[PDB]
């Protein structure tokens, strides 16, 4: 995970309640 994840489309991608 990216520590810039919810800056970061590709974590976001998956992520979308991770922030």
């Amino acid at each position: 995970i990216r520590d810039e994840c919810c800056s970061n489309p590709a974590c976001r991608y998956n992520n979308p309640h991770v922030c």
